[PDB]
């Protein structure tokens, strides 16, 4: 579990990256952190983070107050699926969480004492183990672990996967957003051969069967709900997803 | 978009319904609303039902504080990705959403003026059109097959069907586009018997049910929810389309 952390204090630092080590040996679950102060260095942090990333981030940085929520702006505008958690002295700004459109999953005051803070961390840690874990309960989601590397995020949400020039890497494309995870295109296609919600129209490009709303013969492209015809589709490959897309009844 | 509201207080129930139609005629978007107050009623749009985009959400129901609280943890056990937005007087539960490990988008006050109450349910409308993908599980789309030519587009996004020049081709007319498909209006009505979605006031004319505003009795004609009057209505037909409008939409 890759979790990934921003304070600009070295006491609030160190009593955090304590902590984690404590709940990873306590609880039997393995937890990576990755910890800086400077925004420019965590921004590339952000570049390269999981899917669904716990994020433990703060408020006053370097005598900026408020930028935390500017970095959670940023994080989510980009990333629909992270978990941010604030981690702050600065108790007033609960209020403020809101008028940021970030849906922040929990504000922890760091004034709290240690006991109480482990336990106040332990929940937002416990609650990412138990959402992305299997739940039978939960809807139609899209779940691939490929070699440790998680992704949980609903097929409504997916229009493709394209492959990518780097090796074992997969780009996912939605509406306002994409996202490169850990994979192959031909590990997705063996795990859906009974479910059924991705069809590959190239062999660059896999789609998702319940987005495709219309398909330009004359252009060779796939129209999904809101004209995203970005997928090029083959002549050959046509007749077999055609007859599979009219048969919905 | 299908939007889930919960409360018990009709006040403040009819309150927020009225402006969700006042900005769905202003910001041209689709919002059909589900109001109820028993727990058990939400509880069953939720779990034994099918999907839902936007909720918005009390907490004091029926005199059970923090109960708001208890039922938003369930919409998040089974979509932890939903858009949970707040709407009650109790201004200091808004430190406690983060107990409840409830990740919710906004807390709106009640006590607060509409003029800053519609701009915050607009937000709030504006955030889940930009997320979530306009596909057949938020709106309702005309699917239509003629001869092998397909065309597949949003109801709202049709105002009226135009007769064109070409034998079996017609064209929808949009607020901002125009957009030409291979097909009969004999053959739509055949199909629409069921759905009644389309009325015809002209040989040459089909238009929506859903996007009519006024019937111009002076001019003859038809106005949508924007200056838009082009179909054309005749007074042999005139009288079924005044009361199919009352009836539907009242």
């Amino acid at each position: 579990m890759k979790v990934l952390i921003l304070e600009d204090v070295i006491e609030h630092q160190v009593r955090l990256e304590r902590i984690l080590d404590e709940i990873s040996k306590e609880s039997n679950i393995p937890i990576s952190y990755k910890t800086t102060g400077k925004v420019r260095e965590f921004e590339e942090y952000i570049e390269n983070d999981e899917v669904n990333q716990l994020y433990f981030l703060a408020i006053d940085i370097h005598g900026i107050e408020k930028k935390g929520f500017e970095v959670a702006q940023l994080i989510r505008h980009y990333n629909p699926y992270a978990i941010i958690v604030f981690i702050t002295s600065r108790s007033e700004f609960a209020t403020l969480t809101y008028k940021y459109q970030v849906s922040a999953l929990d504000f922890v005051d760091k004034d709290i004492n240690d006991e109480m803070f482990k336990k106040r961390i332990e929940q937002n840690i416990f609650y990412t183990k138990s959402m992305l874990l299997e739940n039978e309960d939960v809807v139609d989601y899209f779940d691939y672990n490929y070699k440790g590397n998680d992704l949980k995020i609903p097929y409504h949400d997916i229009l493709y996967i394209e492959t990518t020039g780097v090796s074992h890497k997969l780009r996912i494309i939605g509406k306002n957003f994409a996202k490169e995870f850990y994979g192959t295109m031909t590990d997705i296609q063996e795990k859906d051969k009974h479910t059924q919600r991705f069809y590959s129209p190239h062999k660059s490009f896999l789609v998702n069967i319940g987005n495709i709303r219309e398909i330009d013969r004359k252009n060779l492209e796939i129209v999904f709900y809101e004209d995203h015809r970005c997928p090029i589709s083959r002549l050959k490959i046509r007749k077999l997803k055609d007859i599979l897309e009219k048969k919905s009844q």
